[PDB]
């Protein structure tokens, strides 16, 4: 990788999130979104390192702080859509052509830390909050499918979550040092998703009733000893990090235990590997993987970018010295974008 371009957003506030749109066809524009302050901005990647500003969404509330964004598509037209959320605890669905808000969802009792779309169903949106819960929404029928939390749920702010390859289960993590598994291919959850598609408030005077999921299907606090701020699946294995200068590769149960045989009472975990690094000991730093899960990237608090081949390279620039909060690879893994605390954006080409 070589640094081919850099820019700074006029607001001068930290950029907390970045995502390339992985739903665009080959030959169509390569676009990424950034979130920081009360803004969402779209950019296009052109040849010879060129980055073109497309449009921006500026929230009516000057005190809103966006923390996360995620891309999906309309199941009938295949047109892209962008979801954004932050400190207000309000989810906004944005049309990327006009950069206008189509609709919004209220409900979480505090800030939203991460948004993720289901890998098979573009209408199923997962949100994780400071209110200690996860929520699953159906954005086609505007319904709240389920709330994951309660008696055996997280006992402090939830920081991250990820669906597995097929979207049969979710792993969540947060300030309580725990990683919790929630199966969504159960008879109860499959029926609830089916019912959310049948609901229409114009054909009944009764409200849609959400599932209250009080119990996870697995839980551990034995991987990290501080806030767990990023989790991703790697097949049936899990990659997770805290502020302790390592990404840990682990699995529930003993070495030969199959993930789908794991019982909620499972007391063991198996450590498989560790990715060690330096100067990344502050809260709120995300790692990412490329589409094919062959590359892993993480920025540090002094502007250095670490890249591992999953099948370590340190990327540095004399003008890049602020904390790198999140990174994103283009679908073909030829471009890597990094966003910083000083509102700067960095483009690395392979
Ligand atoms: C410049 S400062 O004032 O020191 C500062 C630093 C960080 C944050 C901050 C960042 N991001 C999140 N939330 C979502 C997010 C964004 C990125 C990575 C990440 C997560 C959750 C896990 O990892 N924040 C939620 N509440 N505060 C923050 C706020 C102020």
């Amino acid at each position: 990788f070589k640094c081919v371009n850099s820019l700074k957003e006029d607001h001068n506030q930290p950029l907390f999130g970045v995502q390339f749109n992985w739903h665009s066809k080959e030959g169509d524009p390569l676009v990424f979104a950034t979130v920081g302050s009360n803004r969402v901005t779209l950019y296009e990647c052109h040849s010879q390192g060129e980055i073109r500003l497309l449009q921006s969404y500026v929230d009516a509330d000057a005190d809103e702080n966006f923390y996360t964004c995620a891309w999906t598509y309309d199941s009938n037209t295949s047109h892209p859509l962008l979801a954004v959320a932050g400190s207000r605890g309000i989810i906004r669905i944005i049309n990327p052509i006009t950069m206008q808000c189509i609709k919004h969802y209220v409900g979480h009792g505090n800030a939203i830390n991460e948004l993720k779309f289901h890998p098979r169903d573009p209408n199923l949106l997962l949100s994780v909050s400071k209110d200690h819960a996860l929520r699953l929404w159906n954005i086609q029928t505007d319904t709240l499918v389920a709330i994951f939390g309660g008696v055996e749920g997280h006992r402090d702010e939830v920081l991250s979550a990820d669906y597995d390859l097929l979207g049969e289960k979710i792993m969540s993590c947060g300030m309580d040092h725990s990683l919790k598994l929630w199966r969504i291919n159960s008879k109860r959850m499959m029926n609830a998703i089916k019912e959310s598609y049948d609901y229409n408030p114009n054909k009944t005077n009764r409200p849609f009733i959400s599932q209250k999921i009080h119990f996870p299907d697995f839980s551990t606090r034995d991987i990290h000893r501080n806030y767990v701020d990023c989790v991703r699946w790697l097949g049936d294995l899990i990659l997770s990090k805290s502020c302790e200068n390592a990404i840990v590769c682990w699995k529930p149960g003993k070495m030969e235990d199959d993930i789908d045989k794991i019982k909620p009472s499972e007391s063991n975990v198996t450590i498989l590997g560790r990715f060690d690094y330096s100067q990344c000991d502050i809260w709120y730093m995300r790692f990412s993987m490329d589409f094919w899960q062959k590359m892993l990237a993480l920025g540090n608090q002094v502007g250095k970018l670490y890249v591992w081949d999953l099948e370590c390279t340190t990327l540095t620039h004399h003008k890049c010295g602020a904390a790198i909060r999140q990174t994103s690879f283009s679908r073909d893994s030829s471009i890597l974008i990094a966003v910083c605390d000083d509102a700067s954006i960095w483009r690395w080409d392979r």
